[PDB]
């Protein structure tokens, strides 16, 4: 079956705006977590016709990448750091729901949520 179409990065009725919080999650969180050496699943939609998963997207009803996600923070798409943080953690839920426990796809996921959880605790004060 057909991809989904992906999550939006523009919409013009959607609000947003700049905020401190949000240029961090670009700069810092986004940037250190594309360059980890287990990012590139993550880097791009989940491709369930390339990957051969009929199921994907009768498991995954709210798909998210980090390719969505750096979109939407380079487009800024977002009206507040809670809208990109929750993002991130639909990336990592989705990724744990769909696949099993120690599974390296999980791993990754692992590895990349604990260095994101690092990054969330430095977010700075809204200023
Ligand atoms: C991410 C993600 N969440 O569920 C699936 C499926 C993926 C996923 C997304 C991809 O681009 C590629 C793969 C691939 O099968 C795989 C990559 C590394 C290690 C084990 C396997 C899985």
């Amino acid at each position: 079956s057909m991809n989904p179409p992906p999550p939006e990065t523009s919409n013009p009725n959607k609000p947003k705006r700049q905020t401190n919080q949000l240029q961090y999650l670009l700069r810092v969180v986004l940037k250190t977590l594309w360059k980890h050496q287990f990012a590139w699943p993550f880097q791009q939609p989940v491709d369930a016709v390339k990957l051969n998963l009929p199921d994907y997207y009768k498991i995954i009803k709210t798909p998210m990448d980090m390719g969505t996600i750096k979109k939407r923070l380079e487009n800024n798409y977002y009206w507040n750091a809670q809208e990109c943080i929750q993002d991130f953690n639909t990336m990592f839920t989705n990724c744990y729901i769909y696949n099993k426990p120690g599974d390296d796809i999980v791993l990754m996921a692992e590895a990349l949520e604990k260095l994101f959880l690092q990054k969330i605790n430095e977010l700075p004060t809204e200023e």
